[PDB]
């Protein structure tokens, strides 16, 4: 898998990124990570899509195999960083797919790149409603330099949802181990600011200048109340759809990769018929 790992200079910063350079018909699949983890979250999903698609996975600033402290930024910078990589690689049309709060990047990426470049988007397991007390409390903890690690552990609890999932545990306890408070504090502040200023992902997506097909595929929250906001938003908006995947954890890219692929392929094939 470290064949496709590349590094390049983006404005000030050196950013690492996956690229299989696969020469084939568009669109590119742009796999966007969330906060405080990297391309490794997508290693099983990359396997599913490798042969048939060109797959690109940009790591954010201070994210990668060797995490490093960097000056503050947010999702607007993540967008620019992603587009700069897309230019350097000479990629035109792409299908973005986000994990959790990489969705803020995805929904602003849709806005700036526009529907001819990015005609559709898949968001994975991303809390559609404005923060409930439990999650709100987590972000509070995350921002606190005294309790940030206690904060991440509270998330790992929720995310694993009482499951001894071998692969997702490896991601959280080994592949996210190196990420310190510079990331986690930053993610807390940006995410909280993202809800407050855009209201919610649903608000943000509905407020697009050019609305277009988006699908929300998720495995949690598992409650009937959460499906309902998803189906109510679906009723109300022709372009919105969703799929409940019934996988164990917060990371469908890892534990039900075959299923995540199936919805990406559907969208890719839909784009390929203009
Ligand atoms: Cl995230
Ligand atoms: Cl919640
Ligand atoms: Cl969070
Ligand atoms: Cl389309
Ligand atoms: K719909
Ligand atoms: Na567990």
């Amino acid at each position: 898998t470290d064949t496709y790992l590349h590094e390049t200079l983006v404005f000030d910063n050196k950013l690492s990124y996956i690229d299989n350079q696969r020469d084939t018909d568009g669109p590119a699949i742009l796999l966007l990570p969330g906060w405080c983890h990297d391309h490794r979250v997508y290693k099983y999903l990359i396997q599913e899509l490798d042969a048939d698609f060109r797959v690109i996975v940009p790591n954010w600033r201070g994210h990668g195999l060797s995490p490093s402290e960097v000056p503050d930024f947010g999702y607007q910078e993540q967008v620019k960083d992603a587009l700069e990589i897309l230019d350097q690689l000479g990629v035109e049309t792409f299908l973005p797919v986000s994990h959790s709060h990489g969705g803020w990047v995805l929904v602003e990426l849709l806005e700036q790149a526009g529907p001819e470049r990015a005609p559709r988007g898949i968001i994975m397991d991303w809390l559609m409603w404005a923060p409930k007390p439990d999650f709100a409390k987590s972000l509070t903890l995350l921002k606190d330099p005294e309790r940030w690690r206690e904060g991440t552990h509270g998330l790992f609890d929720v995310w694993l949802d009482g499951h001894d999932e071998k692969r997702v545990r490896h991601h959280l306890l080994e592949e996210m181990a190196d990420y310190g408070y510079d990331c986690w504090g930053r993610s807390g502040r940006v995410i909280e600011d993202a809800y407050g200023r855009n209201g919610s992902p649903m608000q943000m997506m509905a407020n697009l200048t050019k609305t277009r097909p988006i699908r929300h595929i998720f495995s949690q929250p598992t409650e009937p109340e959460y499906e309902k906001i998803n189906s109510d938003f679906a009723e109300q908006h022709p372009w919105f759809s969703y799929a409940k995947l019934g996988g164990p954890t917060h990371f469908p890219a890892i534990d039900v990769p075959d299923r995540a692929a199936v919805h990406i392929r559907e969208f890719a094939t839909a784009i390929r018929q203009g």
